[PDB]
């Protein structure tokens, strides 16, 4: 129903993450924490970095209990090692608990914190499946309903501003909602409508048709699980794998074609700058996602619009232009949808039931002629053929 004491608990952006206020230890350690649906480790800063101002002080901590064992993370984008350790956990702005969790504390890490993101560690929300070193390690949210009467599924509101916030702005303003044990109906608007968690790892789903401007992008639907598809926070980006990238990437080329953008722009690399006030959002198509439903041969969709997929940023020039990168990337590792997406809606990942639900959401960016949508049923056939078995 209401759950006013998480409402608001969230700060950040797309473009550097959604953080939400933890403490850690006895007396208790505040620090912000990345909300990462894509990883299941609860790791922390825990020694000096040049963009962390505060870390976990394990010898401050009373309740610290030292479980003699290292984790190492390389991964794509950089890498984190540190200790693995328990501790006491709360969330100021969550259900009123403390629980002894799993933390990993980071003692070195390489391009893993971002310079003024404004937080100090990262709460994997997914499956031990992932959890690293290995699956013995008990992810957060397992402890937490484990060891309290909190339900077993979490909501996520990601409020996009639609424009850029600067350094002040960013640290002053709602960044959304994660509702820990429940489903708060303000967060959204009309319907949920839910698809099947396919597997316990990930946050995987399967999506079963792509349309842009309600044009079918026509490919055998195993192309947009391969080789699968993942709801994450952790992520910015809608990532696409290469070949549903380069057909959807053409189709929206072909939809804006009344203007020309550099290869940069559709790289996500360069921004594009309009007149301020200006932006053509209506050249722009909108993206529609079917995703498998709960009932046989039934799907539902849920759309998104450029104020989703152009991801706001200031200007070089710091100038009054209204500029945006494509926050649309390929990939080589399945659909990711990232921040961007999910701003769009209000997500409730049901654990207890094994689905993720989708509503509009009551913080999506839109104009006065088009909103985003999550609409259905409609009758889809072999929809278990559109998962990926490697
Ligand atoms: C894709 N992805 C993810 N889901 N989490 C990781 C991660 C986590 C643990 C172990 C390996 C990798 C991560 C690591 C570091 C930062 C971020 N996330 C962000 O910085 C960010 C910015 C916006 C949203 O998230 C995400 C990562 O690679």
């Amino acid at each position: 129903g209401s759950f006013v004491e998480m409402v608001d608990n969230l700060r950040g952006k797309s473009g550097q993450g959604y953080y939400v206020e933890m403490t850690v230890g006895s007396p208790p350690q505040t620090l912000n924490i990345l909300v990462d649906t894509g990883s299941s480790n609860f790791a922390v800063g825990a020694a000096p970095h040049p963009f962390l101002h505060r870390y976990y002080q394990r010898q401050l901590s009373s309740t610290y209990r030292d479980l003699r064992k290292g984790v190492y993370v390389p991964y794509t984008q950089g890498k984190w090692e540190g200790e693995l350790g328990t501790d006491l956990v709360s969330i100021p702005h969550g259900p009123n608990v403390t629980v002894r969790a799993n933390i990993a504390a980071i003692t070195e890490s390489d391009k893993f914190f971002i310079n003024g993101s404004n937080w100090e560690g990262i709460l994997g929300l997914a499956y031990a499946e992932i959890a690293r070193p290995d699956d013995s390690l008990e992810p957060f949210f397992d402890s937490l309903v484990k060891q309290t009467h909190v339900p077993n599924l979490f909501s996520l509101q990601l409020c996009g501003a639609g424009f850029p916030l600067n350094q002040s702005e960013v640290l002053a303003s709602v960044g959304g909602s994660m509702i820990i044990g429940g489903i708060d109906h303000s967060l959204y608007t009309g319907s949920l409508w839910y698809t099947p968690i396919r597997r316990e790892w990930y946050y995987e789903v399967i999506i079963v048709r792509v349309e842009i401007n309600g044009q079918d992008l026509k490919m055998d639907c195993k192309e947009y699980n391969y080789d699968k598809s993942i709801v994450d926070s952790g992520t910015t980006n809608l990532r696409l794998p290469k070949k549903v990238f380069e057909a959807a990437v053409k189709s929206i080329k072909a939809a804006s074609s009344t203007e020309k953008f550099p290869d940069g722009f559709w790289l996500g690399e360069q921004l594009v700058c309009w007149q301020a006030g200006t932006t053509p959002w209506n050249i722009f198509p909108v993206i529609s996602l079917y995703l498998m439903g709960e009932v046989t041969n039934q799907s539902f969709r849920i759309t998104i619009l450029p104020q989703q997929y152009l991801r706001p940023v200031e200007d070089v020039a710091t100038s009054q232009d209204d500029c945006y990168k494509f926050a649309i990337s390929q990939s080589s590792t399945g659909t990711v949808m990232g921040a961007v997406i999910m701003e769009g809606f209000y997500v409730v990942f049901d654990r207890a039931r094994k689905r993720i639900g989708f509503a509009v959401s009551a913080c999506h960016v839109h104009d006065e002629f088009r909103t985003a949508a999550v609409e259905g049923p409609f009758v889809t056939l072999d929809m278990e053929d559109c998962g990926y078995n490697i």
